[PDB]
């Protein structure tokens, strides 16, 4: 599920604690702060209580929503 790199999927900058790491708990890619900004709950997974994604996660959500 989860992967890991060492650089955001989106942007390709590398991570530092100046940028630093995060993972879509969606899609379990990983991605800078700026790619990943928003959260929203994952109810397939059990999960009630926003949780991080990325941009293209997110929108997947937002579409659903306002369908
Ligand atoms: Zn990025
Ligand atoms: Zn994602």
């Amino acid at each position: 599920d989860w992967i890991d790199s060492d650089a955001c999927m989106i942007c390709s900058k590398k991570f530092s604690l100046l940028n630093r790491k995060h993972h879509c708990r969606s899609c379990g890619g990983v991605f800078c702060q700026e790619h990943s900004s928003n959260s929203i709950p994952l109810p397939d997974l059990g999960i009630y209580e926003p949780v991080r994604v990325c941009d293209s996660c997110f929108e997947d959500y937002e579409f659903i929503v306002t369908d």
